[PDB]
């Protein structure tokens, strides 16, 4: 037991695959963030009684999150890092790799545990995203496409939306996105801060 569940990656990126700047999001989209929270937090009502989703993130992304919103509530947080000095926390798990993170979660939350894991999300860090893209359990990408070539210093590691990856990565219908997300999601381009963006869901066969 260490690779039964599939991994889902969630990211906001420009048409040029840009995802970040000075260790932060180069855009202020309150609605986008609302989507991110909704998607990574959603659990089927029936399972909602004792099931929570997991959010795996890199150390940089973790530090980039305002203490006020740290850690991400209603979700089990796990920070992937190799440097362990005096990183404080409130029970926040710590793993040195994506697989080390999965073994930690499956061990901490077994069929005997009170809290059961529902979905596992990889929410951040180009580095962690790079490792997820290579993981055989990653089969889904919740992408928020930003139609603007905003200046970025960090980019998504793989052009999953490009022609070269079109036989591996396919974009699902909006009805399937909502069906998987469990809720109604805005369809079409959304305008916030003079920028057009929309939600998409991409999948690959494991
Ligand atoms: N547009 C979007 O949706 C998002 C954008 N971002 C942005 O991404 C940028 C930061 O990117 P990046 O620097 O890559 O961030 P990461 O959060 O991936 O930082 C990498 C750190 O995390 C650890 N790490 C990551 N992958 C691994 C691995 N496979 N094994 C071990 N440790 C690993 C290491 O920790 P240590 O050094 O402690 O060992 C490494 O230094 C910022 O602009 C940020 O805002 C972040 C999330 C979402
Ligand atoms: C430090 O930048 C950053 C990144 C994220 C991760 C994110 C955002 N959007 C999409 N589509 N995918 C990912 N992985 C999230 C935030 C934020 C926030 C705050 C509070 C929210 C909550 O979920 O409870 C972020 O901070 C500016």
């Amino acid at each position: 037991m260490n690779q039964q569940k599939s991994l889902t990656l969630i990211v906001a990126l420009t048409t040029s695959y840009g995802i970040g700047r000075s260790n932060s999001l180069p855009w202020k989209l309150k609605k986008e963030i609302s989507y991110f929270k909704r998607v990574t937090s959603f659990v089927p009502t029936f399972d909602s009684f004792e099931s929570m989703n997991v959010v795996l993130m890199g150390r940089k992304t973790w530090e980039s999150i305002p203490l006020q919103f740290r850690p991400l509530k209603g979700r089990i947080n796990v920070v992937i890092t190799r440097n362990e000095s005096l990183d404080l926390g409130n029970g926040i798990h710590s793993a040195k790799s994506l697989d080390h993170a999965l073994e930690l979660l499956y061990r901490t939350y077994g069929s005997e545990s009170s809290v059961q894991i529902n979905r596992i999300f990889v929410i951040g860090g180009a580095q962690l995203y790079k490792a997820a893209m290579d993981h055989p359990k990653l089969d889904r990408i919740m992408a928020t496409i930003i139609y603007k070539d905003i200046h970025c210093d960090v980019f998504f590691p793989l052009k999953f939306r490009d022609k070269e990856w079109s036989s591996v990565w396919k974009k699902e219908k909006h009805s399937d996105l909502e069906s998987w997300v469990g809720t109604k999601v805005p369809h079409g381009k959304i305008n916030e801060d003079g920028f057009d963006y929309e939600f998409e869901m991409w999948t690959r066969d494991l």
